[PDB]
């Protein structure tokens, strides 16, 4: 697949479409889309393990990190794949989304077809919010609204 | 063995989970779960080829038919990859699922995952309705519910 989409939904009213466009299968993905119904201010973006949303976000597991690294920001050499920062709400609540990624793909290992996407309570710290749950969450906190990455036409 | 989860919902009262397993890439895949909110008797249970919810289960487009072949039943040698055929609602509404598939796969040119598992409104016809639109959808009708196929743990 070179494109895929996500439906964000949750149990608030944090709802939005995500795009997803890979032209080349060892080239970036681009990411793009909005968000609506957040608090004002940053929050963390993550594309979590499971395609199961069985009982909700929580069944999404942990992020997606298949090289095993501790948590970082997109542009860190260290981080999950599954790591792609922060969105950012505006005073209305809404979040233009416009990302550009090369660890992330919509093919081979590193694929994330059939995984969830999220959005976080809070802000990613990077891994440098100086605790131990930094290495792992970035201290993003609760999924507000989540879905599972499908192929697009 | 990979396995795939699906969480199936729609406009009205329809909702199930589908699981989805497979041992052995060559191997075939069990399909099961449960379904609730069904009109009593038979339902068409189609993969649909995009996992793509943004206009609801309308967005999912045609049947998952990448070798271009007519629709039939599960058990037909000429079907659509994405032809699962029926199931059963009891008189409370709830379809028991319990399928063994050998077309559908969770990896390779036939994989499932990424891509919308749907339940109709009517039987599907397997093909043998009588007219052009049975050799499509099975007149299976309306689409209930449906989910994205995710990565499950
Ligand atoms: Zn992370
Ligand atoms: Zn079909």
């Amino acid at each position: 697949a070179t494109k895929a989409v996500c439906v964000l939904k949750g149990d608030g009213p944090v709802q939005g479409i995500i795009n997803f466009e890979q032209k080349e299968s060892n080239g970036p993905v681009k990411v793009w889309g909005s968000i609506k119904g957040l608090t004002e201010g940053l929050h963390g973006f993550h594309v979590h393990e499971f395609g199961d949303n069985t009982a909700g976000c929580t069944s999404a597991g942990p992020h997606f990190n298949p090289l095993s690294r501790k948590h970082g920001g997109p542009k860190d050499e260290e981080r999950h794949v599954g790591d792609l920062g922060n969105v950012t709400a505006d005073k209305d609540g809404v979040a233009d989304v416009s990302i550009e990624d090369s660890v992330i793909s919509l093919s081979g290992d590193h694929c994330i077809i059939g995984r969830t996407l999220v959005v976080h309570e809070k802000a990613d710290d990077l891994g440098k919010g100086g605790n131990e749950e930094s290495t792992k969450t970035g201290n993003a906190g609760s999924r507000l609204a989540c879905g599972v990455i499908g192929i697009a036409q």
